[PDB]
């Protein structure tokens, strides 16, 4: 199992654009083209992104190929990040997955908000952070993913995937 897999089975595929959670165009593997609300420059993005005019349809080889430049694009984000990079070193390999998960569902930015959490995690109080992570707006706007993704963070384990 693996940061792949998993953003995987939290995401899921689509080939054709579609508002997520909070309706920002999206596509793909939870892939985001816009935050406005036109269809118009999610289109315009999904093209520059696809190279191609893809009149809002995508092939799986493309939504993939996005997915590992995106999966890739957070990583960097993280490391390029003075708060999150330190957490990051400190985890291990199952609990860095769900922290890139987190990023990559909500933004450098936006995990970044998760000081108390972000520092339960790096003193360890794995139990703490689990509490208190689930205890925001995320975890109520996509409580499912959600657990899955504390219980890791938690457990260090892969558990709440199989």
């Amino acid at each position: 199992m693996n940061i792949f897999e998993m953003l995987r089975i939290d995401e899921g595929l689509r080939l054709k654009i579609y508002k997520d959670t909070e309706g920002y165009y999206t596509i793909g593997i939870g892939h985001l083209l816009t935050k406005s609300p036109s269809l118009n420059a999610a289109k315009s993005e999904l093209d520059k992104a696809i190279g191609r005019n893809t009149n809002g349809v995508i092939t799986k080889d493309e939504a993939e190929k996005l997915f590992n430049q995106d999966v890739d694009a957070a990583v960097r984000g993280i490391l390029r990040n003075a708060k999150l990079k330190p957490v990051y070193d400190s985890l291990d390999a199952v609990r860095r997955a769900a922290l890139i998960n987190m990023v990559f569902q909500m933004g450098e930015t936006g995990v970044a908000g998760f000081t108390n959490s972000l520092r339960m995690l790096q003193q360890k109080r794995w139990c703490e952070a689990a509490v208190n992570l689930a205890k925001s707006r995320w975890y109520n706007q996509t409580p499912n993913r959600a657990k899955r993704v504390i219980t890791t963070f938690c457990t260090g384990t892969w558990d709440a995937y199989k």
